[PDB]
């Protein structure tokens, strides 16, 4: 078992037990090792969460760089569709808001939450066609963020359908010289 | 000595201070100045007190939104949104809002009230849309406020309201091109 593989296993545990009940003992039974082994490789649960979020930042950047780039506003629309539809709601999605809140209470994790968000914002900024409004990347990131929490509180249909309806609405406003976003 | 509404107010202080997980009747008792037994006599237990708190919250949101001065056209919308955004006090227990929200989604009786609460904000925004505003504009505007606020909460720079209203002005400018400029005031 490699350090990377146990970090992925820990991600499973975090999304299942939440950050409060996240423990080395739980990560061990998941990946199939001992607590003493994890304390040797990661010291404590706080450092394991740090290493997990560090890998998360790299994984965000890797995933955003992988999505093909189409032409113009339509390519931006295509990019946002893939990004949003990637959010898995097969299981309880609300645990991720506890993870977020918890991370912001721990300074080193808060820094990594910042880097995670800046990576997504930068990924969107680099896909902006010419002529897009200033700081358009921030407004688009806010729509995804806000519309997702909207649905998380008051779910109606699929998460992606709720979010992308609003993304299409604001893209139509940003790029009125286009036909339409469907 | 201390009315039910006074109890709900003190309980809200405890909730914002301690969060929904460490929230206890003993804490509310200490804050409001009644015995825990008196609170049990009147609210049964901590969970039921939380429900009553969120029921009151739904009415308070609607009354607050209704009371914001009523203006005309896109400018009236812009003015209403400025007041709504500036009402969030980031120096009075703000991060706890996100733990409260998560918690509410775990308790069905509370989640129903969180849904009513968000729907009251969306409808209050809809009630200030001028004729000719895009369909579903209220949901988009609510998402920008909600999303820009969490954006700032994670990665703050400057004041929350300036961060959020910069994006509201930008989207309003796109919603109403005929309009002149959406400036702060
Ligand atoms: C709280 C609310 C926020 O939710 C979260 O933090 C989730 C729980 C993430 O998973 C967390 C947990 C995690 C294990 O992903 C499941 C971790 O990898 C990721 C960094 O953050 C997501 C699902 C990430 O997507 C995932 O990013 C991965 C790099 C690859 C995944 N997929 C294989 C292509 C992809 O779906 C994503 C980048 O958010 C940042 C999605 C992107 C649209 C956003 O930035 C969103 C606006 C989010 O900030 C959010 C909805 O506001
Ligand atoms: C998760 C993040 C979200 O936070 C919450 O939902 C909290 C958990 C709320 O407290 C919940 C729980 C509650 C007990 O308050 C703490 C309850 O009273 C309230 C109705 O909703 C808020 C703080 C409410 O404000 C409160 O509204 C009250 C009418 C008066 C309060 N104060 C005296 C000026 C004021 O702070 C408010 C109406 O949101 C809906 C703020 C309004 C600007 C929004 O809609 C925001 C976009 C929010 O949705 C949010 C930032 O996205």
């Amino acid at each position: 078992k490699s350090d990377d593989e146990v970090l992925e296993a820990a991600t499973v545990v975090l999304k299942r037990c939440g950050p409060i009940e996240f423990t080395l003992s739980g990560v061990a039974k998941e990946v199939g090792l001992s607590r003493a082994a994890l304390i040797q490789r990661f010291t404590n649960r706080d450092t394991l969460l740090v290493r997990m979020m560090e890998r998360g930042v790299e994984q965000v950047r890797h995933y955003l760089n992988a999505i093909p780039i189409g032409a113009g506003p339509q390519g931006l629309w295509e990019f946002l569709q893939v990004l949003v539809r990637s959010m898995n709601t097969r299981n309880d999605f609300s645990v991720n808001y506890l993870i977020s809140w918890y991370e912001l209470q721990v300074p080193e994790l808060r820094t990594l939450a910042i880097q995670t968000n800046r990576a997504v914002v930068e990924g969107i900024r680099n896909r902006l066609p010419p002529g897009a409004p200033a700081a358009a990347e921030l407004l688009l990131h806010s729509v995804i963020t806000g519309a997702t929490m909207q649905w998380a509180v008051d779910p109606d249909g699929e998460l992606a359908d709720h979010v992308l309806a609003q993304i299409a609405a604001i893209l139509c406003l940003m790029f009125p010289e286009q036909d339409d976003f469907q």
